Formats: C-alpha cells, structure tokens, sequence
C-alpha cells in the first residue's frame, strides 16, 4: 500500500513510520514545508502508525533527537515515538478490509488529516490548535499537549485494567477533535476501507 505523506506545516517535520517492533519503508524522513514523501507499507501491517516529529537533530548517521516523537534517537525509526503524538493508525488487510483511525491517546503535537486516495471510504481528521488550547497541566515543556497518562500515571488514565471512563482531560481532546480517540475506551472512531486501499497522510491540513 502507498502511503503518500505531505508536510503543509509552515515549519519542517521529521515524518515516521513504524509498527512498533519495526520500521514501515525507511522507518523516517525529513519533510520541509511542502515536501511530500511516499512511503509503501506491506500488506497485512498490523498496529502501524505515521507521525511527525518537530524539533529534530541528527548527525550523519541519522541518530540524534526530537523534541515531540522521537523514537530512540533514530532518523530511520525502528519503534513507536515518545508523546506527545498526534497518531495516524491502521491495520492493512485484516480479514480483507483495512481500518484507519487518528488517536490522541499519546498526546497531540502536530495536527493532521488521514484520508484515503483511493474509493470507498472517508477519511478522518484532527485539525484543531490543541497545543495552543491545551489545558496548563497537559502543556508539555519539550513542546505539544501530553495525554493525561503520560502526566499523571494513574489506571484511570492509562486504563491499565480495562474498565476507565472519560476524564477531564480526555473531554478536552474529543471536544477539540471529536473524529480522534480520546482516550483508550472511547466511542471508536475508526474508519474501515476496502483492503487494500491506498492513504495520504497530510501534516497541518488546513
């Protein structure tokens, strides 16, 4: 599957692509203010994600750091990024169909639209300035507006048991951007696509 990633930000992002245990194509790249860069996903991905890193400097090797979703140092990212992250997600070919999601549930620092170009399906969009609206306690000093689990490391907010409800803060989240989830129980918002399909990721929409 293509995956075609566009930077409309104002400012250069470092765009990733990892399923967690491994890198989706080259794992990362930087996008200028414009840039578009496509990646190919295998397909059957299970669990992968696409987001943007900001603030970023890595050496001629490619290992360095981000100030927001920096994923272990690494250019070319390996693993997940640390929040706060606004997450593109999907699953590819999951008993023929694909199903997409965007989640602030590891924080929010660039926004974005997630959208099929390909028939068949809508695509979903967290486009509102949480970092500019984000509540004081959730601000990130490093830069974007952390998840309540990330600040506060409560079962409530993690819901490490399975059994949490909306929160405060996750309120926050799903009021600025309804069509994201909120916190890990949330209404779902996923949205299933034919197998197959092909995405456009797009860093600061509107």
């Amino acid at each position: 599957a293509t995956f075609e990633i566009v930077n409309r930000c104002s400012y250069t992002v470092w765009a990733a692509a990892s399923k967690g245990d491994a890198a989706l194509d080259a794992g990362g790249r930087q996008l200028n203010s414009g840039e578009s860069w496509t990646i190919n996903v295998e397909p059957g991905t299970n669990g992968g994600k696409i987001w943007a890193r900001t603030d970023c400097y890595f050496d001629d090797s490619g290992s360095g750091i981000c100030k927001t979703g920096d994923c272990g140092g690494l250019l070319r990212c390996k693993r997940f990024g640390r929040p706060p992250t606004t997450l593109a997600e999907f699953s590819l070919n999951q008993y023929g169909k694909d199903y997409i999601d965007i989640s602030n549930i590891k924080g929010f620092n660039v926004p974005m639209n997630f959208s099929p170009t390909t028939r068949g399906c809508r695509g979903v969009r967290c486009a509102a300035d949480i970092v500019g609206q984000c509540p004081a306690k959730l601000k990130a000093p490093g830069g974007g507006c952390n998840d309540a689990c990330t600040v506060f490391q409560t079962s409530e907010y993690c819901c490490t048991t399975g059994k949490c409800g909306p929160t405060e803060y996750s309120r926050f989240f799903k009021r600025l951007c309804p069509d994201a989830f909120s916190y890990v129980l949330d209404k779902p918002t996923t949205v299933t696509c034919p197998g197959s399909s092909n995405y456009r990721v797009t860093f600061c929409p509107t």
